[PDB]
């Protein structure tokens, strides 16, 4: 292991929003494979559907799409329309109370799914322990 294992609460029986406070934003995965944040609680493509495929491991996938969350080779994030190894995010608990999402490909270079101020998604290696662009809140639908 790279990092810790405190987990946050919470499971994955219904789809969610992931609300990032460091603008206010929803993560979206757009038809196009873009990923990026609005803040727009209407928008069709900010419903996202989380699942375990290891303890502490997740997929995040759009319901509107069916597109997989993934972080490339560089650190973009982007839609996947099938689930590989870019796909899985180590889920954890954060600042006792926020869930951060780290690259499991990536997990020795802390690379997390993260949002700007102004709604774009971070590249990896541009995030780390401690921004607020990191901390996401998981909403109902």
């Amino acid at each position: 292991h790279h990092h810790h294992f405190n987990l946050p609460p919470g499971n994955y029986k219904k789809p969610k929003l992931l609300y990032c406070s460091n603008g206010g934003h929803f993560l979206r995965i757009l038809p196009d494979g873009t990923v990026d944040g609005t803040r727009d609680r209407s928008d069709q493509h900010i419903q996202l559907q989380l699942s375990a495929e290891s303890v502490g491991e997740v997929y995040i996938k759009s319901t509107e799409t069916g597109q997989y969350l993934a972080m490339d080779t560089d650190g973009l994030l982007y839609g996947s329309q099938t689930p590989n190894e870019e796909c899985l995010f180590l889920e954890r608990l954060e600042e006792n109370h926020y869930n951060t999402y780290i690259s499991k490909k990536h997990a020795e270079k802390n690379w997390f799914v993260g949002l700007n101020k102004n709604g774009s998604c971070k590249r990896g290696p541009r995030t780390h322990y401690g921004q607020k662009a990191i901390l996401f809140l998981p909403l109902p639908v």
